[PDB]
């Protein structure tokens, strides 16, 4: 099994035109959680949030599943919070996420000004907490080549 970091992500301009699609890849190793998986997402400029584009693609040991973000939230997975039209907060509660990996998909649409950068950015701010050790908190901005 490969090794990945507990959260990262990537985006591309595959599929549909005047797109980017992001991802969001939460716990792949599926390790074991003691508190809630917090993320705050600051999209870059030249693109506009899709709100209704959410996915996630939830796996562990007992079953793989697709479900929508409404699904998301009625199942008790976590919950999503749109601050802004580009920003936004999403959750992930203690329990569901033990030995869960999320790939949470969505996308958003390239303005005319985006059209001319030289690259999409996506900003983000996770706080998470494994077995064993102390809270984590980590910042990046993922680019995406134009």
């Amino acid at each position: 099994e490969r090794d990945y970091p507990f959260f990262y992500k990537v985006g591309d301009l595959a599929g549909e035109s005047n797109q980017v699609r992001w991802f969001l890849n939460v716990n792949l190793n599926k390790s074991d959680v003691t508190e809630d998986i917090s993320i705050a997402d600051r999209q870059g400029s030249g693109q506009q949030l899709n709100k209704e584009s959410f996915t996630f693609d939830i796996v562990n040991d007992k079953e793989t599943k697709y479900i929508s973000l409404a699904e998301f939230e009625q199942q008790g997975y976590g919950k999503i919070d749109f601050v802004t039209d580009n920003d936004f907060n999403l959750r992930f509660y203690r329990d569901k996420a033990r030995f869960t990996s999320f790939i949470v998909r969505y996308t958003s649409t390239i303005t005319e000004a985006g059209q001319h950068q030289a690259t999409f950015e996506n900003s983000y701010d996770i706080n998470y907490q494994l077995n064993n050790q102390d809270a984590t908190n980590e910042k990046n901005t993922s680019q995406v080549k134009n």
